């Protein structure tokens, strides 16, 4: 599923992401925009052989099992394919674990490079919360 901007904002808000660990909703939407272009089916393979999955491009090296990343941890205790569902619950729940990791949203390279220190609230402008 490819979400609309406001549709995703609403779903994220409902799943408790607004101000989660101090990150306003705009941050999460911006991150999803640049990580996956709002497509839950997004996958990208990394040089180290790990793969990034779904709306928030969660990495198989640490967070999920895809059965093809030797020495991978599965810290979210989920198959990576669960991150590709049109239901964003699994992605959100795992993201919460990631952002609590100690490094906040800096775990998402596109957030750091493209959202951090920008007017992130612009991403939720015009949306019926």
């Amino acid at each position: 599923k490819v979400f609309g901007r406001c549709e995703l904002a609403a779903a994220m808000k409902r799943h408790g992401l607004d101000n989660y660990r101090g990150y306003s909703l705009g941050n999460w939407v911006c991150a999803a925009k640049f990580e996956s272009n709002f497509n839950t089916q997004a996958t990208n393979r990394n040089t180290d052989g790990s793969t990034d999955y779904g709306i928030l491009q969660i990495n198989s090296r640490w967070w999920c099992n895809d059965g093809r990343t030797p020495g991978s941890r599965n810290l979210c205790n989920i198959p990576c394919s669960a991150l590709l569902s049109s239901d964003i619950t699994a992605s959100v729940n795992c993201a919460k674990k990631i952002v609590s990791d100690g490094n906040g949203m800096n775990a998402w390279v596109a957030w750091r490079n493209r959202c951090k220190g920008t007017d992130v609230q612009a991403w939720i402008r015009g949306c019926r919360l």
